């Protein structure tokens, strides 16, 4: 099965083979030989500038998002949270649960954030000390203007947090130039590794002032970072070593492909071809080509009264392709990712399977 | 060529690792029902033969699960008695402090078995206590605590009982219902011999059922995590370490093939006893007396020879194919040697030979 999902996805066989080893968490072979190498490569991958550092955290991407919210903000801080999808909404949900001061700016799932509106909010409330926004809303496949909001964060001197879970590694970006202080991302999406942990690449000057902020020991990003910094990459608690080995290999394959610039080109091409082919088959995209993220695409569900995603999905799977359900509140859609082990030939084979699975036609 | 004589991550079978060589779709039944539900069902049966219990899996290390229990199993007016006789008992106190959770810490030291009478007295004088938490196998020193007696105490006083069995579950027989344990926390990469990536809690449903809204953490909300698995056929709220989950399923299959906990336990304590005897024959002394030993890991006093360095001892052993572990005892310089994972009788023999060879200060 080819997983046309937003991740966990179809990893390369070499990435999987790298998991076939048992590592000792106290040994330098692992901490220096693997962990420190991953940290250094992540920072370099995020920016050419100095002053940044990486921290890895056990769990899913949401854990890292929660860790940043509870670690990057002090008891007198307040974060402006842009919400235009499930992941933006989850940050608002986390803030409310954790009792973190905030202001939610919701603009709809199919609406690009209004930068001027964000500018006004920041102007009317200087109490806002942080700005948080999702870069790639995997929910609808939309891409938010992290650059413009970043310029806004720099103008007002705010700490900028970006959830780049489904974009880092697949879309060119230099977080320093974007004025991003905390870049959050996944091990199993654009980088193409397997699930197990997430990471945050942060402006050291900012992170270094977060001691005591977290009320969670497990999710204390500062303590986690300090331990890696003082003990050659060592993780405070048990780390998913096998998945970490897989990540090191995924990073190497990313470098081999030609870096983010090359991977981005492949993803864009895959999508361009997929979309053209789907439209040729009568499907319609939820969003206009301008708002598209290059890792996934949302399509309106067929209007035929006989169409059922459950059946469409099963028939595609029977042919070896696994698509994804759509979770857009205002519209009935389904999604098709194009990252991971997906190349030109795969898109073509996918389209043939789609035509074949269109049982309602 | 390395054998990991550590508390975990440890040396797993080749088959447990090869079971990871598959990608899973987190939204498909093949994974959620075909693997997750299977695991949940097996974990509950492994912990007890009675009804009323359920399993919840959580992404992260074992400490995440411990924290999830502390933040999800307790209500607003609740208070937990935390017995501490090692780093893992101490971590629960540390967590309770950070989270602002009312608690009563009972610290009896890292080399002393907790006093059950003392715990009784505490329960008598501090009626606000509603929960009791204790580590079963204290990996800090290899100490094995009396979870049975404390459970009887908890039952007598009608208190909710939490047990951190991270390094015991799967390697030491136990029926949680009979031990009066309401929340059993354990690891996927220790006695069950799986791979790190997630941890789990086997709890009495009736107790967990009343924890809605307790957690201030979305990621660590045990109740929510459970309701999702319960309502959507093992589905994890957020992305799960699928590969490590497939490995755990294989680990469970191999546990059964060995003969279950009874058989694994037999292997483990025999390894441990042979190790202690051999090490003592080589001039080493155990930190604890036999009576307090657990069958999973043992702490030895570091030799006094001025030239001795754990770094060198460790490297020369590793060079021979054996990786041991450092000791972190507050009032004593020790080193540890675990005997779990893919460790068998012949391995202990080989290790002892390696030790002699590595004793460069003699
Ligand atoms: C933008 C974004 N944020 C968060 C997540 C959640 O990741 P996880 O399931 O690994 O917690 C996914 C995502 O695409
Ligand atoms: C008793 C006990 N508790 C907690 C842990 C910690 O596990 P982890 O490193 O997986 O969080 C280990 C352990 O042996």
């Amino acid at each position: 099965y080819l997983l046309l999902t937003p991740g966990p996805l179809t990893t390369s066989r070499t990435v999987k083979e790298a998991m076939l080893f048992d590592s000792c968490t106290w040994d330098d072979d692992y901490n220096i030989g693997v962990v420190e190498q991953i940290r250094q490569q992540l920072t370099a991958l995020a920016t050419a500038s100095e002053g940044y550092t990486s921290v890895l955290l056990q769990g899913s991407g949401s854990y890292a998002v929660e860790a940043v919210l509870g670690s990057a903000l002090g008891p007198q801080d307040k974060v402006l949270i842009v919400s235009n999808g499930a992941y933006g909404a989850r940050m608002v949900e986390m803030a409310g649960l954790m009792g973190i001061a905030h202001h939610a700016y919701d603009c709809g799932e199919v609406a690009r954030p209004d930068v001027q509106a964000i500018d006004a909010i920041l102007n009317a409330d200087p109490t806002i000390s942080h700005i948080a926004m999702v870069h790639s809303e995997t929910t609808t496949g939309m891409l938010n203007p992290i650059d413009e909001v970043g310029a806004l964060a720099h103008r007002y001197g705010k700490t900028y947090i970006v959830d780049a879970m489904s974009s880092f590694g697949g879309i060119p970006m230099d977080i320093a130039a974007l004025h991003i202080d905390y870049l959050i991302s996944s091990a199993n999406k654009c980088i193409q590794g397997v699930p197990g942990f997430a990471f945050v690449i942060a402006r050291e000057q900012k992170l270094a002032a977060c001691k005591g902020h977290s009320r969670s020991l497990s999710l204390d990003l500062y303590a986690q970072w300090r331990c890696m910094e003082d003990n050659h990459g060592k993780w405070r608690f048990t780390s998913p070593t096998h998945t970490v080995l897989a990540f090191a290999q995924a990073l190497k394959e990313l470098a081999k492909e030609g870096g983010v610039a090359a991977r981005h080109q492949r993803y864009q091409q895959n999508q361009r071809s997929l979309v053209a082919g789907m439209r040729a088959l009568g499907f319609n995209t939820l969003l206009d080509d301008e708002l598209h993220s290059p890792i996934i695409t949302a399509f309106y569900s067929p209007e035929d009264p006989q169409y059922r995603f459950s059946e469409f999905y099963r028939r595609l799977k029977e042919q070896g392709f696994v698509i994804y359900p759509g979770k857009v509140s205002q519209s009935d859609c389904f999604r098709i990712g194009n990252i991971g082990e997906v190349y030109a030939a795969d898109i073509t084979a996918l389209l043939t399977a789609i035509r074949t699975a269109m049982y309602w036609t």
